[PDB]
């Protein structure tokens, strides 16, 4: 899950 990934989080603006 990327929101639980610092760095993937970021690209997510969507669900992060």
């Amino acid at each position: 899950g990327c929101c639980s990934h610092p760095a993937c989080n970021v690209d997510h603006p969507e669900i992060c």
